[PDB]
């Protein structure tokens, strides 16, 4: 989390404005300048107080190791003589003869922020801080934050939040999936949906209002975490369906403004060509869509608690957070959402499944809330087995079979699927396995190849000339030259002048691609092919291999996927789709780096684990 931090230079350079104006406005007054930091990390903050003339530091760190870090990062930098690292959350700080701080602070720096703001705690932390810990009448590096909002249309963002009617063409006419009405009613995932804005198509969405600034808190004052909302009135800049509110905030390190940063996307500044990355912006869902007109005023209404912001439009005439009532919200995260709402992902699964459904045939079904089920037994299976492994699972499932009226025409059966038995299936043999397929608590693609292990489990309940789809899957790989990503593991080493070098088989990283713009180095390499239709080599699959680096550029990473082979007329990827276009719906995998660039993977039969290397050469 904390090599984000100094990477960020922008921040850094602002902070260390912001610190050095108020630093001085304190010491001009002939008064001694204290400072308390806040979430010190590293220290940073408190060093360039100290060089900017502050008399004594209270820096506050409640993780052990990044306070213990803290302490020798200010000794090598040479400020152990006017900084106290404290390992405590600052909410057990206290002033006193047995305290941590002597005296009230006059100067308070903090770097509490999320893409929310308010996220991590601010609104408490500054408030107990305000009453306990620092003088009225004192500097606050940041000074002062904006949250700001716009109020947006959005098929696709909305697609995050809804399920919509899926279609499926059966022998007898187009068949319709429709919703269960309660999600339909339902205000959704009690969550902020954290997203780079920057990166969505400027076709995705409609803009309805223009960016309203919403509320503002003063560090330098007493700060309430108590719940509030705060509604502006603004003119709708066109008509259509009120939707999505996008936000973001920005900060102002000195009390005149001088000296700010900006979340704000791209369309909503000046110049582009000044943009600095950032590791963002929040999606909110209005928990009803409904009609807004150009020129026929509306109030969008900011709520927060101490942690959670969320958006109303306040009836025309005319609070807890509100929560899912209708199940699927936290069952299915945004991107599961929008994946299932991918008509030409349906319509690729269809012809997948016209292909491989013989007359009479009986399908089993896995895979965490999926749709083939349905689909299935729309386009002629005989019989419909489909697992659900958790009751909340078994329950949204049967309620959409129930409004579909498929209610006694597919079988839940409510267990891990490797444990199913004979019974389970009503004694008959599966002639078609299939699913995605798709896992819940997959966070890495190959994850989904439980699949495969499920099918494995299950070899003596599939009929002889059983058909599986995917039939096959294969892991890929491509090196890339990242815009910005590097930046997230890239040793700074040096910061502002500051050695902060302390901080400065390994784990692929889960990332969405499509938020962070790369191009290809590389060709894509087919690493390992997994032949479903046989069980699981109970021996290690090994792959030593070159990749030749074609087109100039920092080898950055390999960056992984699967692909699933649904029939050999058929196949669909969860990386590349032909800078680099990424499959907008999974998370690749990110290996690191740390003419041509070599590795080995190895896949764990027993687990599904992959180790791996990618070495330069
Ligand atoms: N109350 C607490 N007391 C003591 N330690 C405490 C307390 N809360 C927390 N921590 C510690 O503070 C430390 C920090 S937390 C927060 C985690 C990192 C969030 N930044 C990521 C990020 C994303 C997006 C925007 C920005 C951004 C951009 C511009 C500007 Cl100008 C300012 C910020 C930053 C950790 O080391 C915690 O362990
Ligand atoms: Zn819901």
């Amino acid at each position: 989390s904390y090599a984000d931090m100094l990477h960020d230079k922008d921040r850094n350079i602002k902070y260390y404005q912001g610190i050095r104006a108020a630093v001085s406005r304190v010491k001009d007054r002939g008064q001694k300048a204290l400072v308390l930091d806040i979430g010190t990390g590293t220290g940073l903050l408190s060093m360039m107080a100290v060089t900017a003339g502050a008399d004594f530091c209270y820096a506050i760190e409640v993780f052990k190791p990044m306070a213990e870090a803290a302490v020798k990062i200010v000794e090598r930098n040479g400020f152990s003589d006017k900084i106290k690292v404290i390992n405590k959350h600052s909410t057990e700080v206290t002033v006193g003869p047995d305290g941590d701080l002597p005296c009230r602070a006059n100067i308070l720096i903090t770097e509490l922020f999320d893409t929310e703001l308010i996220g991590e705690g601010a609104l408490p932390s500054y408030e107990h801080a305000h009453k306990h810990l620092v003088q009225e009448d004192c500097e606050a590096v940041p000074h002062r934050a904006t949250v700001y909002a716009q109020l947006v249309e959005s098929r696709r963002m909305w697609s995050w939040n809804k399920l919509f009617p899926v279609r499926v063409r059966t022998s007898l006419g187009e068949q319709v999936i429709v919703p269960p009405s309660e999600l339909e009613r339902c205000p959704g995932a009690p969550s902020v949906c954290d997203i780079q804005l920057n990166q969505v198509s400027p076709a995705d969405f409609t803009v309805l209002s223009d960016v309203l600034p919403m509320f503002s808190v003063d560090f330098s004052k007493q700060v309430s975490s108590s719940a509030a909302c705060h509604s502006r009135q603004f003119v709708p800049l066109a008509s259509g369906q009120a939707q999505v509110v996008l936000s973001w905030w920005d900060i102002e390190m000195d009390p005149e403004g001088k000296i700010k940063c900006t979340m704000a996307p791209f369309w909503a500044q000046t110049d582009p060509q000044e943009l600095q990355w950032r590791d963002m912006q929040c999606v909110y869902f209005l928990p009803q869509e409904e009609p807004v007109v150009q020129g026929s005023p509306r109030c969008l209404v900011a709520h927060h608690d101490d942690y959670c912001v969320w958006y109303s439009l306040q009836r025309t005439s005319p609070q807890v957070r509100p929560v899912c009532d209708c199940q699927a919200h936290l069952l299915w995260n945004r991107p599961r959402f929008g994946e299932i709402n991918d008509q030409d992902r349906t319509d690729h699964y269809a012809q997948a499944l016209r292909t491989v459904l013989l007359p009479g045939s009986v399908c089993l079904c896995v895979s965490d809330g999926s749709l083939l089920s349905m689909l299935a037994h729309h386009l002629g299976a005989e019989q419909v087995f489909t697992v659900e492994s958790s009751v909340a699972s078994y329950r949204l499932m049967k309620r959409i079979f129930k409004v579909n009226h498929l209610e006694d025409k597919i079988s839940v059966i409510n267990k891990r699927p490797e444990l199913l038995t004979a019974a389970d299936l009503e004694g008959k043999k599966v002639s078609l396995l299939l699913g995605e397929p798709f896992f819940t608590t997959s966070l890495l693609p190959w994850h989904n190849l439980y699949f495969w292990y499920v099918r494995t489990s299950v070899d003596q309940h599939l009929a002889p000339g059983a058909v599986v789809m995917p039939q096959a899957a294969s892991l890929h790989a491509v090196i890339v030259e990242f815009r910005d990503l590097w930046r997230i593991r890239s040793p700074c080493g040096d910061c502002e002048g500051f050695d902060v070098h302390i901080m400065d088989s390994r784990e692929a990283e889960p990332h969405p691609l499509w938020e962070y713009p790369c191009r290809s180095l590389s060709k894509p390499q087919e690493i390992l092919t997994f032949d479903f239709q046989q069980p699981i080599p109970q021996q290690p699959m090994q792959s030593k291999g070159t990749m030749e680096l074609t087109r100039p550029g920092k080898s950055h990473g390999a960056v992984l996927w699967m692909e699933y082979q649904l029939t050999p007329d058929s196949t669909i990827s969860t990386g590349l789709i032909n800078d680099c276009c990424w499959n907008p719906h999974c998370k690749q995998a990110v290996y690191f780096l740390s003419r041509s660039v070599s590795y080995v993977v190895e896949f764990h039969p027993l687990t599904g684990d992959i180790t791996m290397e990618f070495r330069l050469a």
